[PDB]
């Protein structure tokens, strides 16, 4: 909805924002919304997600989809109306997204969702990029199972030619929407296929505000394969505006940059991360400040 | 509608545009039509605005949806005859913008929505872009607070993967129709996934008419990330004909340059603003010409 | 419809269509056709036009749109046969353009619409463009004004972020045929947004006849802002073949010159306007040759 | 259909090709198809043409459409089957083009439609084009007066803007196909508008092939004004491939240049041509050899 | 269908390949097919071929359409389902192809359609193309009566603005389907206006193995005329991988080089034909080694 | 479905992967595979394929195409549902891939098909390319063979301008489909016409991991003939992300350079083969190390 503001309510909400990144307990918002999500009236449609056509799909609290439930309309304090529909396994109206309220009045942040080295890492979308040797898919394992700390962390597998993996974008979304319902910590293990349908375009401008406002984050390699300048910009724009964070690689084998956002309008972090392997290709990230766009520029055009 | 002029009503009509801008009583404009506005019949169609697929929503004086509204026609001055009719949700018949008759004869002006440290500001478009370092974000946010003044500044949050932002097209404008139907002065925050749809296209033309019909200011924020010279020469067109005013960032931290237009087929008037940043990222403005072509052509190509 | 000739008819023709240009009294086709129009049976569709779908909507003599009309034919001395059929507001069968004949014999011609500060100009219609510093906006009216004479000017306003700006084509087309039905003397401020649909495309393949079939003069600004080769190269094919006369600005400030297309197979003439500023930005064009397509090309990448 | 042939019948036909345009008396068999189209039954569908949408109208052997045809199929020598089919004003079954024979065993022919000058032209499709300062339109009315001789040619005008000319391409079809099946000189002034539609392409690849059946020539001007290089190639490969005689401006004001096709796989002919204006810009063109592909293209570029 | 193999009955198979163009009797795969043709039962579809839409018309043995079929299916020794059924003359179930089995085991041939001066040709494809002042349609006519020996050769005529030439795209397919059926050797006079519909890339990546399967001969002439590199590849591509074999003409008049595949994988085999001209433009070809891919290489760059 | 991981878990997983393709007995995950197909309930529906329109089409285990099936569900571990219902033909609802779980917990391997010349060979997608004068076809027969083992190989031929060569890509997906349900070596020749209809998009992202889930290997010819970056890269991508394995040719002729994807997240391997050719074309492959991205990037600009 929209939201009003005067000097001393937008300083208040920059002070929350701030909070919701540096000072709350890593995690505790995920909790949060957890919370929110269960308090649900049982098959209540929480989150809608769009398919490939364009069109999107509906599911409950419990991750199920939601084939048939008729008009509703709720209207906000905003004043505004939210109605939503679901006919023969697909919205008839409403909104991709999230359909109940997660956020409130705190909007525009970016939720600490672990704490790992030293560092605090924000929800949302973090997508593993670069070019060199430093390889994609150990280091998004890796930083899965660190920002999971005591929880699991989930894999989502889409395609690529390996055994077992789906490579249909229909179910793509499907175990995207349930492990965002379930999990803080979710890996997604190709973007690749999706880098255009309806669905896909959603999909790469809809997920990080999805996992911002659960209190989760979405960690997906990105190999910046092409070397054609349309999608390399297309690359490079998801990385630079559809990611919380970003998670690149260096010069230096086995050396990342994290730049991290923290809030709407506010200064991106930066830290480096050093890595390496054990048995079977096992990576392990070595645990032992402010950038300008000046910075930021430089290390996009690192995609290149 | 159309309007007839021979050279005195020409000469009326520019001294009224003047006046418009230089001499109306800053933001009088915005309680003129709130009172036309409420002079309305209630459930009559005052605004429709186009949503994703090119299709139209409509809303009421109340900033409420209409679903239903059986064909009705009136008949103007002009002899053209504006018909209206509402299906399922959808303008079956009329055409996107106001409904009703904002302007009467008072048409191509830049009504004043506020003056803010000596300077007056056109009611309108106003997008915020440039290279740099100088943050948008924060910008958009410390002029909707300064141009507000005694009233509250309304936020439309759109396509960013932070809590709590909807990423969802016609929800956006669901929330700008009933913005500038109930304030005086909004802030769109990111225009980014608009700059593509019908519904997209059809915002970047008609927002700016819209907002200055009504006396209302949209300020929003446009960051010219990509290098596509596609989109970047969007981008410039959209700065340079969309927008009734543009405010861009200059090669000194914190300094932006205003560019207003002050009527139809008028001269362009331009302004420094100093800025700084206190507690938490909140940015104040400081307070403490006409300009040709060829200055708007080279502040344009900054943008590159 | 289609025309036989020999050499004897075709220097009837000829010098007929120098006559229509060079003697014939200044306004005196308009007044014809306002003849032949009056004449018509009322209800009769007189003129179609095309929305933005590619669609076309009809009006009668009264520039009043007709929804419903059943199917009515005509066989003209070309032995063709013209058929006209409006249903729910639409035209089911006909063509674009005028649908009753209003030139007969006489076609190619560029009805001269008026004279002044010593220059015959042309009816159909009339593109001011160019680069620099000098107004689009100003000259127009201006050159409505001049060539209004006794008459007040029409003036179409569409797509420009200032009060009372129709942004939707097909109020837009509404409005022109209006305007063209009942004036001699029409200003568009801005073909802008129309440089794309089909109604747009037809649009700027149509007037240009609509126009001089009728005897007047449509004037429209086009501010070749974009450096998109695309449509740089859209506004130098509409400013040489989808106009009957260019109005385009020099490395003079105020200063312009004039290319008129006097007929069919005739020569284009040239002359050149001085201009200034009074109050309020009204502008005054000041009263105090053949050219060949070389000279034509070099105005012409001005565009560039 | 489809013909055989061996060493002899295949000589033969070679011998009668040359024959179509080398020694056959001019026009005459323009007059032999006349008489094949006078012998069809009354109402039989003789010609069919494509429009915008890529449908298809058909006529009969008056120019008049025929709106409804019960389906009839004629098996022809060949083994193959016509059927033709008419259904609400378009065909249904059929194809574009001649729907009767006026050909038979005489096909690849270049029917010599005139001879003027001391030089035969031939009948199909003549596209005159070029740059420079050679006028198009003066050329293409005066070569149509002459090829006409004793007979008054036919002018079909379209997309200029200029009183009386149409700008529907439908009906611009109709009156291609009426002039077509009435006269044997045509003039197009105007296959601009065409260089897309399904029907614009249609027309391009078929008139040419429709006129050199019927033994007529179809005059159009085509003035390569864009620079764009995709339609350049467009309207070099019109004036290459899909013209039967191409008419070309030269360095020299007023002088041209003729490659005239005189058969399948024959090779092209060429002469010169001088021109000059009387009143009210009348042109003649004064009265008073084979080239080989190397020659075609350097022509050619001459478009660039 | 698929085949399985072990090294024993691949090198079967690479035998008898071998001796499907270097030792089988010229032309008696088409006489073989021929056989299997007639002994279909009256009415059964055997062939189907692409029109512009995308759909397909079905022939009978006898080149007869096919308008009406119900559904049947028939299983193949590959365990596989052939189902085909046709509805109001259009394809409803089956394949673009042969629907009958004229192959058998014997797939990945280039049957030998006919010996001329010493030479054996390939059935399938032939493309000639070129750039030069050598004639492609002399060229054509002269290699369909060389290897049509003592039969006639079909000529398929399509897109030439000459008389009797059809330049409908669904009448064109309907030809060159009954040739195929009919005739051994074939020559299609102009493939232009194929290099687009779905039909015209249907017929570029089907004509081959539709020609090599039956035993004949498709002789095309293809004038790589445009220089727009998209079509210029096309042009390239077709003559490298949609041909089964290709005539280029050289940098000496009336000389020509072949390039012919003798099967899967096989080498292509080159030749050089040396020609003239006799009375009207009749082309003789006089009659008085295995190439690598490097040497292929060289030759299609000729196209640029 | 998605997958749950610890540190515990994922050091487990990553030992299975390794040992899937690096200790396995070599073809036992096919033997697996056939294990669970052969016990699935008759009729039920094992794998989706997409046809040209992007729809699929349905087979049961013994490759028999499916037109009829009920809506019927299945819960997995996941929580997740798979529903799948096959109406006249085409799937209504499911997925493209695998119907049934052929792998469970064990994602992401490179199950070994075979071992030959001392070198283990993955099971998925393998793509033989380059640039050269070393036949590709040749060197998939031989492949197919030496893999083959004691097992025949099944070939799918596809898209070649030779006899019995089906070029309908419905038969294609369907050949392919067969082959993979009941044969462990494969080779398709020619995907060249694949590399664009959303079937080809859907084969070319799905092939691959449905060869590696059933432990079989496809083995398809790719020659980059086309010099269209476009395609260029389209090949680029294919061999790069959508191959499990790529053979690619070399500077010397005969010389192979083989890449193996061992696993998700694993070391690609690299080893040299030398080849020769016997009687009729026959190749043989002579018997007689880990690579980084750089090595990886290098061998892939052959390409260009
Ligand atoms: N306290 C502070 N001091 C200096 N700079 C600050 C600041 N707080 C915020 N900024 C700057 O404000 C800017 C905020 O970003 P913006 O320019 O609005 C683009 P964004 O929306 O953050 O990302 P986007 O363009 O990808 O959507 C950044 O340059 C940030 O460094
Ligand atoms: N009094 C004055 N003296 C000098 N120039 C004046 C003037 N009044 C107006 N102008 C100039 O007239 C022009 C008016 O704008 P135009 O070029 O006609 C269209 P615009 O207002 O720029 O809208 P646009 O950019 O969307 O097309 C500007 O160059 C303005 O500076
Ligand atoms: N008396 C004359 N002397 C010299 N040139 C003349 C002339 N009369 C006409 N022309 C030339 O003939 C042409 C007439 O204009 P048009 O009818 O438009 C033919 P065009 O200009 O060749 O094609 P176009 O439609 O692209 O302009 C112009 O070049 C004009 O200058
Ligand atoms: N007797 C002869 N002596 C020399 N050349 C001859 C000839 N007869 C015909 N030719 C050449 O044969 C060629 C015939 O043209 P082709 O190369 O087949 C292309 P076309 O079909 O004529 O035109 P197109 O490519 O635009 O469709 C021309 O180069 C012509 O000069
Ligand atoms: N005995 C032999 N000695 C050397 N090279 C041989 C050979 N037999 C076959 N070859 C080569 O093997 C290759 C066979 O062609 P491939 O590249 O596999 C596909 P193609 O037959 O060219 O069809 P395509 O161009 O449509 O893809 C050719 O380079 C051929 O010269
Ligand atoms: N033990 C090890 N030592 C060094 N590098 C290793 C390694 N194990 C794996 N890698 C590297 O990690 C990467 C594993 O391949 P993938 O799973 O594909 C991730 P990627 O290669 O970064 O993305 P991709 O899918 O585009 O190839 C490769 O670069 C591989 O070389």
């Amino acid at each position: 909805m929209i939201h009003l503001y005067d000097a001393k309510s937008f300083a208040k909400l920059r002070a929350a924002q701030y909070a919701a990144f540096h000072t709350d307990a890593p995690g505790s918002w995920f909790d949060h919304t957890s919370g929110v999500l269960e308090s649900v009236e049982d098959g209540t449609p929480v989150l809608a997600i769009g398919v490939e056509s364009g069109d999107a799909i509906v599911f409950d609290k419990n991750a199920q989809r939601i084939v048939a439930y008729k008009e509703k309309s709720v209207k906000a304090e905003d004043g505004s109306v939210s109605v939503v529909q679901v006919e023969n396994g697909f919205m008839k109206q409403g909104h991709r997204g999230w359909l109940v309220d997660l956020t409130g009045e705190l909007v525009g942040c970016s939720p600490v969702v672990a704490e790992f080295g030293g560092h605090r890492y924000a929800s949302g979308m973090v997508i593993v990029t670069g070019k060199g040797n430093s390889g994609k898919t150990p280091l998004v394992h890796a930083l899965g199972e660190a920002l999971g700390g005591k929880d699991k962390y989930a894999t989502v597998r889409f395609g690529e030619p390996l055994s077992g993996y789906n490579t249909d974008f229909n179910v793509f979304v499907d175990d995207i929407a349930r492990a965002m319902l379930q999990h803080r910590v979710i890996v997604i293990d190709s973007l690749k296929n999706v880098i255009i349908s309806r669905g896909a375009f959603d999909l790469l401008s809809d997920i990080g505000a999805m996992a911002a406002s659960r209190g989760c984050v979405v960690i997906a390699s990105l190999n910046p394969t092409s070397n054609d300048d349309k999608i390399v910009e297309l690359v490079k724009e998801a990385s630079r505006s559809n990611s919380t964070s970003l998670v690149i690689s260096t010069d230096v084998d086995g050396e990342w940059q994290v730049l991290t956002r923290t809030g709407e309008g506010l200064q991106r972090l930066t830290h480096t991360l050093q890595t390496s392997y054990g048995e079977h290709s096992v990576l392990t990230i070595h645990t032992s400040q402010a950038s300008g766009k000046a910075i930021q520029t430089v290390i996009k055009n690192d995609e290149l």
